[PDB]
């Protein structure tokens, strides 16, 4: 026995739990720090499903530099698994934080939705100026650690002229991605981010399917349930624009005269 | 045999050669990145020396996040030898710009040696809000990688009220950190900044001891070969004065009017 994992890692507990993949809190011995470790199965070995699983790494690999990616620190390989071991994020995933406000009716207010927004929109910055884009944008991929907010879980990143691609959660996918059109791919992490800020604004579960899935696409905000700026409002809006050549770049964003404050 | 650094490196080259512990710059096989790694002599275990070894490994561990600091991203132990894998700067290291620039008779401009003074000193800025302190800013231990400038070599860092230090270079020491006096331990890292970017300056070699290095603890700047303004060189000035409340701190040094642009 004795793997790295077993010798250099105390596990803490499980976090995580998935269809590839547990993820561990765990302290490494040496250092004495607290960190994230996804130990997934180890794919067939020149598969399809191993070249996905090295973009992760090769994207945390180059996405190490950044105050609003979750950090990699190594990924490698024992037994018939890969780990990937990152920054340990203390509030947990923006999903949660969500959902316990939807249980107490007390919801992100405007400006900690613009902070919301202005923060994953640097990382998205970043991402996009590396011409790599994220596919997978949504509460439960941003960590919470002034909150700061992360993107994680860099599962489906590809370069940004890609012609295949792992299409995102279908409650945050763009259209144009659907109907396999990417050549605005940066665009599809915009229309997700909007989508991310409106679940964070007290939104009802947005839809997988069905009539309400393609209203949405049609660049109808779900319903908010508190009142927010008309130039906030636009600003969302204009990130689910059906035409994603409408929706602002990341660079736009974080520029934004409304994320100004 | 098979040591972690052999199975999950490709040696490329030596980069540093020392007392303590060479340095190698190698690719990691799994993510295709280049590190620098340190493998130095693993001390006697339980030792003062290990101490001082495990210090620069939970340094490195909780000054993570910066961007003029060298990003750590793991440390272990095999054989009778303790390694630190970092990020690998590119541009090499500050002492070798200037030694180049000495032989060429061309040195850092002043708005270059306003950039470099302005990212050391974000770097300690972060350093010291960590309740740490340096303890060995020289150019050799600031590399670069718009040049970036970090701080690395952290086998100095103690913690800021520490009533028992290890004194850095000579070149670099303020004189109340010789006279055993720990009262403002951060003033003896904006003391040796100012010293190091005298000598990107294109300074003469500092002295290490004698008449020469007590009139430069007496305030007095060493002769630099070109016109600076005079609030550059005053500032350079505050930044060496005999009582060490007088220097800036490195918050009152990065937000300097000076320094703004
Ligand atoms: O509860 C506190 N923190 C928390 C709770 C649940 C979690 N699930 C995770 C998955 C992940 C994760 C997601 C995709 C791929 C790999 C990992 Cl480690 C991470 C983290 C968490 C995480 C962090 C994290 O902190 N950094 C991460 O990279
Ligand atoms: O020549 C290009 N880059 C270069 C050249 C010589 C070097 N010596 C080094 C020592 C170190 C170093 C210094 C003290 C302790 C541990 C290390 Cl790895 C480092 C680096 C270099 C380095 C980097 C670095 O890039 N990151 C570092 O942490
Ligand atoms: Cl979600
Ligand atoms: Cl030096």
């Amino acid at each position: 026995m004795k793997s790295r994992y077993t010798t250099e890692f105390h596990e803490l507990e499980k976090i995580g739990s998935g269809e590839f993949g547990s993820v561990f809190k765990c302290v490494k011995r040496l250092d004495g720090c607290i960190y994230a470790i996804k130990r997934s199965k180890k794919p067939l070995a020149g598969s399809v499903d191993e070249q996905n699983a090295l973009r992760e790494v090769y994207a945390h690999a180059v996405l190490g530099q950044h105050s609003h990616v979750v950090r990699y620190f190594s990924a490698w390989a024992e037994d018939d698994h890969m780990l990937i071991q990152n920054e340990y994020c203390n509030g947990g995933s923006l999903a949660d934080a969500i959902s316990e406000n939807y249980r107490i009716m007390s919801y992100f207010k405007e400006a900690e939705l613009k902070d919301l927004l202005l923060q994953v929109g640097r990382g998205l910055r970043y991402i996009h100026s590396m011409s790599l884009v994220h596919m997978d944008i949504k509460p439960s991929n941003i960590f919470i650690s002034k909150v700061m907010f992360k993107i994680g879980d860099l599962g489906h990143v590809t370069r940004i002229s890609s012609p295949q691609v792992e299409e995102g959660d279908s409650r945050f996918l763009a259209n144009e991605v659907l109907q396999e059109n990417y050549t605005h791919l940066p665009k599809a992490d915009i229309f997700a981010l909007a989508l991310t800020v409106v679940c964070a604004a007290g939104a009802e579960p947005l839809p997988r399917n069905g009539d309400q899935w393609h209203e949405i696409r049609q660049g109808r905000l779900p319903r908010i349930p508190q009142v927010l700026s008309q130039e906030f409002t636009e600003l969302l809006k204009v990130m689910i624009h059906p035409d994603p050549e409408r929706r602002p770049s990341a660079m736009a964003l974080v520029k934004h005269s409304v994320l100004l404050s």
